[PDB]
């Protein structure tokens, strides 16, 4: 038998239309530049497979940021390298600006354009209903702009979202798990941080597409407006899933299991259990009600959902009413 296959309601079709080169990175070659043009100033973070530097750039005495890799399959390096330079200019991407290796380390170094990123301390008491309405927008541009491009993010999470507030501008970043969407692709399915993986990725249906990053939206929406991070909140890949269940219902679940074929690691049978679907009213208190609106438990509802063709889509999403505020006041 075997799991059902499984096409994007949209985009599908976008990367055969292009030449090879567009997707096919194993191609790409890379041209260093020269790494004595920039200068170290202080390391802002560290992140498993990349550490953040800013530092200046002694040409022009432009501020920067440099991502200094750790050792990664080039495959990947030349991945996350062409859909940056594919991205490029795109709303809300962030923008590559170099690409450098030490001379004797070897390390590969992505640098970028400078952006803030506001504490999380002055972010998160002040944000407000409208604030959240603004910045998913923003997501949303990002998401529907790589979507169209052919390419999946698949680490959509509060850590890969830049909001410098001053300026009322965001950023997605973090692209080196993105991948490009292809009909027929099986893809691999532990990619994603837990509270943000897909039920997709958690019962090993690895055919999935864009989809996927609208599920971690609404993982973050979620968080946001009950002021409960993470949302799921899993000890481990599988109790993820039972998170999940716990809210949406097992129902819905094994309907989507059956639909595709789907074969489930015998272990979860006797983890889900039987659980109701729950109304969202029971995430809602005094501290988040000024954040939890009909509109915004719409919206909520119609992303996190576990069969992803049934999903909204990016543009979908930005045609909620949830966000007829932000499109009114920017034009
Ligand atoms: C390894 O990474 C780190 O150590 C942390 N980094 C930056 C990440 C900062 C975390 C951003 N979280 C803020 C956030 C995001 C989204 C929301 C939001 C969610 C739902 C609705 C509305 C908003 C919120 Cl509240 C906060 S970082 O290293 O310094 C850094 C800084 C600049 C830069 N430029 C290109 S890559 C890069 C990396």
């Amino acid at each position: 038998s075997g799991p059902v296959p499984s096409r994007a309601r949209v985009y599908t079709d976008v990367n055969t239309h292009r030449p090879r080169e567009y997707w096919d990175y194993e191609s790409h070659v890379v041209e260093w530049g020269n790494q004595d043009d920039y200068q170290l100033v202080r390391k802002l973070g560290r992140g498993k497979y990349s550490e953040v530097f800013e530092a200046i750039n002694i040409t022009n005495n432009e501020k920067v940021v440099v991502k200094i890799l750790k050792p990664v399959k080039k495959k990947k390096i030349k991945r996350e390298i062409k859909i940056l330079e594919n991205l490029r200019g795109g709303p809300n991407i962030i923008t590559l600006a170099d690409i450098v290796k030490d001379p004797v380390s070897r390390t590969p170094a992505l640098v970028f354009e400078h952006v803030n990123n506001t504490d999380f301390k002055q972010l998160y008491q002040t944000l407000t209903d409208y604030d959240i309405r603004f910045y998913m927008y923003e997501i949303l541009k990002a998401l529907d702009y790589c979507h169209s491009m052919g390419i999946m993010h698949r680490d959509v999470k509060p850590h890969n979202v830049m909001i410098d507030h001053e300026h009322r501008k965001l950023r997605l970043i973090d692209w080196g798990l993105a991948e490009f969407y292809h009909p027929g692709q099986e893809y691999n399915v532990r990619v994603a941080s837990r509270y943000f993986k897909g039920p997709e990725l958690l019962v090993d249906y690895q055919m999935y597409d864009y989809s996927l990053d609208m599920w971690s939206l609404g993982c973050m929406l979620a968080s946001m407006i009950f002021r409960k991070e993470p949302f799921f909140h899993g000890h481990d890949n599988y109790d993820q899933l039972v998170r999940i269940a716990k809210v949406l219902g097992t129902e819905d679940l094994y309907d989507y299991i059956d639909k595709y074929n789907i074969e489930l690691d015998p272990r979860f049978n006797d983890i889900l259990g039987r659980h109701s679907r729950k109304r969202w009213e029971r995430f809602v208190h005094s501290e988040n009600q000024h954040l939890v609106s009909p509109e915004a438990l719409d919206f909520l509802d119609k992303l996190l959902r576990y069969d992803h063709q049934s999903r909204l889509t990016a543009r979908e999403a930005m045609e909620h009413p949830y966000f007829y505020t932000v499109v009114k006041d920017q034009a």
